[PDB]
């Protein structure tokens, strides 16, 4: 249903010890999980799984899906960053969210494979820090993604 919502997809990568990776955006001081649109003709995972590797520089074998979103979760931009006059205008995202275990080593994460790198740093957060952290208009969406995905990370503890 075009809703003026662009499809979009998210990634919570965890370790062993309750945290989740933390993204710092390219030459920037915010900080974000890794996120990216669903192209036309691709399924949610297909998109996460490419976005994992643009983004992060994880492949497959790195991971394991341990849960992830049947349904969108929406957010609308604020009224002052709505991009009028674009095609197509955007008034927000609606968002599949998955939850990955990184079972390779720290040092696979390689932020630097695409030639517009979307990130340049990185740290472990405990889960729940980026529902307080991120940008205001998101953070519906982040505590309904966390509190989905929070058992699930525990339980690796
Ligand atoms: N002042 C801040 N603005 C933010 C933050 N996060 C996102 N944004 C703003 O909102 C805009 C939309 O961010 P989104 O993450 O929803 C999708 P974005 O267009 O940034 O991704 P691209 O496809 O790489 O262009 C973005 O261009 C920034 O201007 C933040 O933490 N602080």
């Amino acid at each position: 249903d075009d809703d003026g919502y662009r499809p979009n997809v998210g990634i919570v990568i965890c370790n062993r010890q309750g945290q989740v990776m933390w993204a710092r955006r390219f030459g920037q001081h915010s900080w974000q999980f890794p996120q990216g649109g669903i192209n036309p003709g691709e399924s949610a995972e297909q998109a996460m799984y490419r976005e994992l590797f643009e983004e992060v520089g994880l492949s497959r074998k790195d991971v394991r899906i341990l849960a992830s979103t049947r349904n969108w979760l929406r957010y609308k931009l604020p009224k002052r960053l709505v991009r009028w006059d674009t095609k197509p205008v955007c008034i927000g995202q609606k968002q599949k969210w998955f939850l990955l275990q990184l079972v390779s080593g720290d040092a696979e994460i390689n932020m630097q494979t695409s030639s517009t790198p979307e990130f340049d740093g990185w740290r472990w957060v405990s889960y729940w820090y980026p529902v307080r952290q991120v940008v205001s208009f998101k953070r519906d969406v982040y505590r309904r993604v966390m509190a989905a995905f929070a058992s699930v990370v525990m339980s690796l503890q």
